[PDB]
């Protein structure tokens, strides 16, 4: 007579959802098979004073219900003032290490404290699970870190040198981006880059962002020199990592072990496949970009690593795909398809998160707009590189994760920090929305805890 | 062939849940007909220094999807060190804020701290007046309660309470009895305002915990005046109007008050094998006393059936039961006689039974069964016509409040993981009392409400019970 919600959870299998809350200041893991919050943690409790918990990634655990670790970072400073919240008040850029122990979440350490390097945007796990990487776009630094020591393996620092020394034309009329090896300054191999240290801009570029800096609405010490770095993502086949740079519309493919950049991929339609990487000294490389056609954002590899994706955003909205089958040489990576839609012609929507099915035949991609247009999810034919369908969901759509058996896509909507928020679930057989679960959180990220190294091919490792 | 969770919600109705988060420092509204959080707020975002969001009560609105308003308080100080979380801030904000918050159909807005308006900060239960024309808050660290005007946030009246133990050692301070003083608390600053914000007036440094009466007796509760505590909890209202009843955990008595004339009228004695009442004696225009010979159990949960004929006060700890008064004589609460106890062979020291909700017809009540970790907590279903336990169901760690859908169809509760482990929203239907399931809830809720539509709704919301 009465409808039981456990009938709903039962289909989804034995999977743990974890998501950070941005302005809520909490991080929260959820049992998708019973509907319980297994545990949550509020950073304010540990003396954090802008706990804007931002991006996160979970390491594989052979049994998440007994134990899992993940990495979650924060933002602070003037990131507080960006959204709808009439705030009346900490630099953020903390890299917290946290273990769920079968019962509670336990803060283990701040790794930006250990390493000396604080970084505010995407967190990713290595394909080996022996490390993680973070990027930040206020400092324009990404680094891989060791799992065991929380020390930096390599860090890279990026600078824009505009052709036109004015914020309106700084990117459009092109210029030169410098790829620089960033080395420690402090005793014991530590950096002096915690919190604010080394910010070029006093807050992260939000969506629609590149215009705000162009038009001068974004203060800081060096905005003419921003490239806004977002993510360092991983080739699921090892060796390579790719740093995405939002403003000049490029990714750089780094060699992981040899600690060198190897290819610079060009994002927009109307550019070749790659630009031309140019060694200056041992620590320094450059790349010429005659004009920037569009700012890009989302990047990621298919889980077999045959395919490599960048989202152009705003000036163009599409998905750029490269042929990445040659594991051997990323200089040989060539454009193979572009994903466009008639519905992508305007300034919005934008496509800033994704997940693949494990068989590499579909992607699911978020579709973002400011209030009030509702946001949603496009389904991508990842073989034919075609839009299959677009379902509208609601306000402020963020990330997408997928249960590892390929069956459900678990997403977050985060209400611009001030309105409706939720977890949406979508089955992947016929892509019907099964519905929404209460998520009183500002999530800009979400994971299902993975069990295996292979699981990470579709977690927060290969894509953001 | 897939189950849609939308079908779960489609049955629930057009109801809107609100719960505060305690150590999560957040408050959220959930739409029970869709799954969505409608909005959430994070107090830290407003320079709140200890955002332990604590008790809440919501005002009726013709359409809560268009607008509702609520009241939410905070705790600060050594309350932070109470739980399993190894908080690291040693010298936290004082809490005792009283937030007025409006949901405008899109978001939550912090209106004002009513405790800054009035000068009177209070940390425990928050309840709405049944004319919905104000609210009340109580507090067991400073043992004061008070009704506020909804429109000015100024105090209508405030009562301080103080204990004078027969035997002046913390072990015997309540068991060997004593005398409680009820004192009219008048404002001492310009603008009709009190000087009682933050930790001001604290007699002990934390609200006593369930089972806590022992911990204070043993000298384990620090503070200025631990011997002079009564641990006031709540000021709940007769839904017929007229009376507010104040609950005192350590003496095991509730004081009935005339809300319009601002005098106490009765003192109801909680424990089995005490009379109905104890003699309320008048000293002067501002001061009453009552002698309690000996205090045989601490009490906690206190409130009224939706029709006002019954008033309940749960003994907790030394006895565990539900004490029930014949409260039908709305003209004269000196005539309120005990008519029944509720017992259970499986009640006690624990479980501790510290929240309740009635059905709108006043036929059943759902009461919380609380234990420390790891004993499963849950809900007991009571027969309120016969005064018997019908059923108990096991749910999970750290059960807290109960609300009910206004058609009377779904009890909706919260479990709060001790601030550190599992937490959820619980749905249970009232026709045959089955547990329909759980909804993620990442908060340490000590309260939750369903936003009422009418004045009649409130009789089964945060107004009559806590
Ligand atoms: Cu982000
Ligand atoms: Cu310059
Ligand atoms: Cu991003
Ligand atoms: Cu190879
Ligand atoms: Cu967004
Ligand atoms: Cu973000
Ligand atoms: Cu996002
Ligand atoms: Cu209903
Ligand atoms: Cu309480
Ligand atoms: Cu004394
Ligand atoms: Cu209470
Ligand atoms: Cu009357
Ligand atoms: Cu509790
Ligand atoms: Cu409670
Ligand atoms: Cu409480």
């Amino acid at each position: 007579k009465y409808v039981k919600v456990q009938d709903f959870y039962d289909q989804l299998g034995k999977y743990v959802l974890v998501a950070p809350g941005k302005f809520s200041g909490t991080v929260a893991a959820t049992d998708l098979s019973t509907g319980w919050t297994m545990a949550w943690l509020a950073a304010w409790n540990y003396g954090d004073t802008c706990p804007i918990m931002h991006h996160m990634a979970a390491f594989p655990s052979p049994d998440p219900y007994k134990e899992f670790e993940f990495v979650v970072n924060t933002q602070g400073g003037k990131n507080l003032f960006i959204y709808g919240v009439p705030v009346t008040v900490g630099e953020g850029m903390k890299i917290y290490r946290i273990k769920y122990d079968g019962t509670r979440m336990n803060l283990q350490r701040d790794a930006a404290e250990v390493s000396g390097l604080g970084l505010g945007v995407h967190v990713t796990i290595t394909p080996e699970a022996d490390g993680y990487a973070v990027g930040d776009g206020q400092k324009d630094i990404c680094a891989e870190f060791d799992r065991e020591t929380d020390m930096v393996r390599y860090a890279w620092a990026f600078d824009w040198d505009p052709n036109v020394k004015d914020l309106k034309r700084a990117w459009l009329d092109g210029g030169t981006m410098t790829i620089k090896r960033l080395k420690p300054t402090l005793p014991g191999g530590r950096y002096d880059l915690q919190g604010s240290k080394g910010n070029k801009i006093d807050w992260e570029l939000v969506p629609g962002g590149e215009l705000a800096i162009e038009d001068g609405k974004v203060s800081g010490d060096r905005p003419l020199h921003s490239v806004a770095n977002d993510a360092l993502v991983f080739d699921p086949r090892g060796k390579w990592a790719v740093a995405s740079m939002r403003l000049p519309g490029v990714c750089v493919v780094f060699d992981r072990e040899n600690q060198v950049p190897v290819a610079v991929l060009a994002g927009p339609k109307g550019t070749p496949s790659q630009f031309q990487l140019v060694k200056v000294d041992d620590d320094t490389w450059t790349v010429d970009i005659p004009e920037v056609i569009s700012a890009g954002h989302q990047a990621g590899f298919s889980p077999d690593g045959q395919s490599f994706l960048f989202m152009n955003s705003l000036r163009q909205n599409n998905i750029m795909v490269w042929d990445s089958s040659n594991h051997d040489d990323p200089t040989t990576w060539e454009k193979k398809a572009v994903v466009e839609s008639p519905d992508w012609r305007g300034a919005y929507p934008n496509t800033f998160h994704m997940v693949f099915t494990p068989d590499a035949k579909k992607i699911y991609v978020t579709m973002w707009w400011p209030s009030p247009t509702p946001n949603g999810i496009a389904v991508i034919d990842a073989v034919n590189w075609e839009v299959l369908k677009e379902v509208d969901l609601g306000p402020d759509m963020h990330t997408l994760a997928i249960t590892y058996d390929g069956k459900f896509v678990v997403g977050t909507l985060s209400g611009y920090q001030n309105t409706a928020s939720a977890i949406v679930v979508m089955e992947t057989e016929t892509d019907e929305v099964l519905g929404f679960l209460p998520s009183p959180m500002g999530h800009h990220d979400n994971v299902i805890v993975p069990r295996t190294l292979e699981d990470l091919r579709i977690s927060r490792s290969t894509t953001t």
